[PDB]
DNA sequence: AGATTGTGTATTGAGA
DNA sequence: TCTCAATACACAATCT
């Protein structure tokens, strides 16, 4: 059967950039997946909408990109879940922090910062 | 026990 | 035309 697929009018930043920004601006520079999902939802009204598949995309990003590093909730449970996630900025591909040229940014360029690197790198 | 997490697999389509 | 971030679903294993 044909696979379902749709592109959504998501914010014009990569999921990587948005995740990295919420982690880096958290008090301990670490967040669980549950906490990341909550904080991402604060960034833009799109994430308060009824499309929820971005939550899966965020999970995907944490595993897929090497810049996201799991920190064990319990050091004696290396197979435990609900761990913290950190960002290693030296592993981030810099261009993935730039504002994306999508229909969403073209609709109103001036409400979107051109680069999130200033809010990620110290 | 279903919800959640972490990762594997795979397809998609707009920017470049 | 082509890349890869976006998106979708499987599945094992933990979590509550
Ligand atoms: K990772």
């Amino acid at each position: 059967k044909k696979k379902n697929y749709q592109r959504y009018p998501k914010p014009p930043y990569s999921y990587l950039a948005m995740i990295a920004m919420v982690i880096q601006n958290s008090p301990e520079k670490k967040l669980t997946l549950s906490e990341i999902l909550k904080e991402i939802s604060t960034l833009f009204p799109f994430f308060k909408g009824n499309y929820k598949g971005w939550r899966d995309s965020v999970r995907h990003n944490l595993s897929s990109y090497d810049c996201f590093v799991k920190v064990l909730k319990d050091p004696g449970k290396p197979q435990g879940k609900g761990n913290f996630w950190t960002v290693e900025v030296n592993r981030i591909p810099l261009e993935l922090l730039k504002r994306q040229n999508t229909a969403v940014s073209r609709q109103d360029e001036t409400i979107f910062a051109q680069d999130l690197a200033p809010y990620i790198f110290q």
